[PDB]
């Protein structure tokens, strides 16, 4: 019903945001992917973040018009990473106690809009998003110009058969 990812420092309570996207690196039927641990330089690349800076998800950025978009430089290389780009914002909400919480009804369908457009891009019928410096290890995000660090392991840690 509700996902709690841990977090440190506790990011206060008006430091919750929108997902408006995230960034995927993929490693048959059966494709997978990790948060991408490149650099904030690799996340420009994405063109889809707000004004917030963040790792492995994209806060308060823009969102598409109908449907979940994904882009890529080359698809071909994997090396490359995915811009995955949310139609409707999926909220995290912090509570100032040490975890920021997040739905787990609406996180599943966003995966599994996401692992339709993978299906469609790669042909595979399962889609499998495994865990990933600690930065980028965790979704590392700046509010009021504190860094803060969760661990996002609950968050890319499933199986979408087709
Ligand atoms: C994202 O935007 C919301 C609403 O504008 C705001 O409350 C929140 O602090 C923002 N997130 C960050 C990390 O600044
Ligand atoms: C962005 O977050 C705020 C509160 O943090 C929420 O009121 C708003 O509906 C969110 N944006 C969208 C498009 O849902």
């Amino acid at each position: 019903d509700t996902i709690t990812l841990p977090c440190r420092p506790a990011p206060p309570p008006h430091c919750s945001s929108n997902i408006t996207g995230l960034i995927l690196t993929r490693q048959a039927n059966t494709v997978i992917f990790r948060p991408s641990g490149g650099d904030w330089r690799d996340i420009a690349r994405c063109q889809i973040a707000g004004t917030v800076v963040s790792t492995q998800l994209f806060l308060n950025g823009s969102l598409a018009e109908e449907e979940v978009v994904i882009r890529s430089e080359d698809w071909r290389d994997n090396a490359k990473s995915i811009c995955v780009q949310l139609a409707t914002s999926v909220e995290i909400a912090c509570t100032g106690a040490g975890h920021c919480a997040i739905s787990r009804a609406k996180w599943a369908n966003t995966l599994k809009q996401i692992a339709s457009k993978l299906r469609e891009q790669y042909g595979a019928k399962t889609i499998i998003f495994k865990p990933s410096d600690p930065e980028f290890v965790n979704h590392s995000f700046n509010c009021g110009g504190e860094f803060f660090y969760c661990a996002s392991t609950q968050l890319f840690a499933s199986t979408w058969f087709a």
